[PDB]
């Protein structure tokens, strides 16, 4: 019947659309750096978790940052030689700020409101 | 019939794929900062609109920036004490540059070409 | 029959969900800047390719950077007057670092591990 043949091309069209959406998919990164060496921190949202990779001039290694998020952005600044980093990790519509200030990642005051 | 049973598992498979796509979805953020206080600006693309949240050392508040976009990136620089911000808001394939230079957001010269 | 009418509303619901996913889609940008002029570089992931647009104070032009990627982030730093840029281009779960250090884009040591 042409009733079943119609829906068989309907699902075929939906497979073309879903495959186009899946084509664009990838991990999401954010990067910051400081000084002249330099130091570089690269944050990667992958499968709902954000991890950190670090460079201080002598090879790449995994940093202490490990939090949930499907999206990430980062900024940092120097107070003298001391580095301060702010990572904004988002899941759904909730965005949590994470703060490095010398020894450990803490939850920041940021809200979207 | 096994004709109807085939399409009933076809749509069931498409529900698994669409749910996987929706799982990764979230708001998209960009951040910049300047000075030593510091000042921080956080831009959030949510539901086709980009809004701005601000920190100058004494709590978070909503900034003047409000434009359309599903994606956002930002950079900024200091000319002395004066801050200049450039926000690149994208919808589809169109990317508009927005310029802060001391009093108001203006449309920048940027084009993708 | 109500067997065919059921699947005709099933596919209708999947069209609403796919259209919501396609609504959020856009090009993805990252930006960096340096100095006081300033110089600005804007990277755009579009249809699996990342291109670069440049500003050094006298109009926008297309830069040498051209690599594959569905996601992009960037950071840069000055060693004196010399600019160094690091672009992290991601496809699927693979993230390649690209390095500008004065004459040409080279593949960087970065790995996600
Ligand atoms: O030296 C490694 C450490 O560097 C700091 O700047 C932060 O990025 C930490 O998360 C990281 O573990
Ligand atoms: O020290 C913690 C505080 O640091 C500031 O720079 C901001 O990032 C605040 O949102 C944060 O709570
Ligand atoms: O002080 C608030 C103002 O700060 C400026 O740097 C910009 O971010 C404006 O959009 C904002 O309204
Ligand atoms: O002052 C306006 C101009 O400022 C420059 O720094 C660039 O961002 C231009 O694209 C913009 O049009
Ligand atoms: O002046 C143009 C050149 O500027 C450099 O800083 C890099 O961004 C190159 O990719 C670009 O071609
Ligand atoms: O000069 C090449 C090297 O430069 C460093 O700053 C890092 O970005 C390395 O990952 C890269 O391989």
């Amino acid at each position: 019947s042409s009733e079943i043949a119609a829906l068989k091309q309907e699902i075929a069209a939906l497979k073309k659309e879903i495959a186009a959406l899946k084509a664009g998919a990838s991990v999401q990164t954010a990067a910051t750096s400081w000084g002249t060496v330099p130091s570089i921190r690269v944050y990667t949202a992958n499968n709902g978790k954000i991890t950190e990779r670090c460079w201080d001039g002598k090879g790449w290694y995994t940093g202490a940052f490990n939090e949930p998020g499907d999206n990430v952005s980062v900024t940092s600044w120097l107070v003298g030689s001391a580095i301060h980093i702010r990572v904004y990790a988002s899941t759904g519509t909730t965005t949590t700020e994470w703060c490095w200030d010398g020894n450990g990642w803490t939850k920041g005051a940021y809200t979207a409101t």
